[PDB]
């Protein structure tokens, strides 16, 4: 159930990065 949040944050990881 944290596919649906990872499925972005593999998209904005950037965000931290």
């Amino acid at each position: 159930d944290r596919q649906i949040k990872i499925w972005f944050q593999n998209r904005r990881m950037k965000w931290k990065k």
